[PDB]
């Protein structure tokens, strides 16, 4: 009854938020720009510097003429409402947003502590403690988004950072959406995609418990279950139902796993009757704390090494282009609700 009450509560505060979104909460001119963290083919986030305060941001720019032809308007307003809305301990927080006549902005929290998936790539893989660790806050996200009706659809180990105590915060909402029911869009990235999707049927909330599965397993062995040269041969693989699984995963990973990355959606862990429960009582998270790990006392597999919040050692380097804004507005009415 506890977590019934305590998911009631997160519903309730959730759907206040959604019916009424915040908007237009700051403008550019209140940061200074400081370094380009990432890029993408209609967007960019740069860490930025609020100028009255010396808070350090992640701000999110959007192009919304590239957003059109990249047919991602709905995803972003998705994004945002969904951001503004949501409030659990493994979620990178918005602290602000608006937009001008060129841009979308999403002035998100900085985690200094870098991507998950630069700490796997340098270490090699994580001891299954480790993996665990993280694994059981990407349950309880998953609980919490799921019980709002909420889908991610972009799990991966790029948008998981690590913060300043070595827990997990989830970052970029673009493929999240609401969804009673089913849903039809082909996204997220390959080597992550449940075979629901490769297939181009309706799914639901299944498929983030097949990419957890893909996660899981990446973290332990140092590389995805289906992974081959191209994205075809991928998708073979994930349909196919078959995975190898390295001699060094226990038994009990081995058989979490299976059921995780389960073909058939009707059989997988996370959309039985039991929903969750059949994860988090599963042998492998027997020594699985989930309140502490919730309440943040657990201490983590290791503290990333950074000097302070506008340290930007663990992001890499990119060509510092322009935040150009034009003098014309473009496609107010897409994003009127922005
Ligand atoms: O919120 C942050 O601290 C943050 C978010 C996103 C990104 C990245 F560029 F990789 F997408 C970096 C940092």
């Amino acid at each position: 009854e506890s977590v019934k009450e305590f998911l009631a509560k997160a519903k309730e505060e959730f759907l206040k938020k959604w019916e009424s979104p915040s908007q237009n909460t700051a403008q550019l001119d209140h940061f200074d720009r400081i370094k380009t963290l990432g890029t993408g083919s209609f967007g960019r986030v740069m860490l930025v510097k609020h100028k009255e305060t010396g808070n350090h941001y992640a701000m999110k720019i959007l192009d919304k003429q590239k957003v059109v032809k990249l047919k991602q308007i709905e995803h972003t307003l998705n994004e945002k409402r969904i951001l503004q809305a949501v409030n659990f301990p493994f979620l990178v927080k918005l602290e602000f947003s608006f937009k001008d006549n060129s841009n979308l902005y999403m002035v998100m929290e900085y985690v200094p502590g870098g991507e998950m998936f630069s700490h796997l790539r340098r270490i090699g893989r994580f001891s299954e403690p480790h993996a665990r660790f993280y694994a059981a806050q990407i349950v309880l996200t998953f609980e919490y988004l799921h019980s709002l009706d909420l889908i991610y659809r972009d799990l991966k180990p790029e948008n998981l950072l690590i913060d300043q105590q070595g827990y997990i915060q989830v970052t970029d909402f673009g493929f999240a959406k609401r969804v009673k029911g089913r849903t039809w869009t082909l996204c997220g990235t390959p080597e992550y995609l449940a075979p629901e999707i490769i297939l181009s049927k309706g799914y639901n909330k299944a498929v983030d418990w097949w990419a957890l599965g893909v996660l899981i397993y990446e973290m332990a062995a140092g590389y995805p279950p289906f992974f081959a040269d191209q994205p075809i041969q991928i998708y073979e693989k994930i349909v196919s139902g078959k995975v190898r699984f390295p001699s060094h995963f226990s038994s009990d990973l081995k058989d979490l796993l299976r059921n995780l990355l389960q073909v058939d959606l009707t059989k997988r862990f996370g959309n039985l009757k039991n929903g969750v429960n059949d994860i988090k009582n599963h042998k492998w998270f027997a020594t699985t704390d989930w309140i502490a790990i919730y309440q943040r006392k657990v201490e983590a597999p290791f503290i990333p090494k950074f000097k302070g919040p506008g340290d930007t050692s663990n992001f890499d380097d990119y060509e510092e282009e322009e935040i150009r804004v034009s003098i014309n507005e473009k496609c107010g009415k897409e994003f009127t609700e922005f």
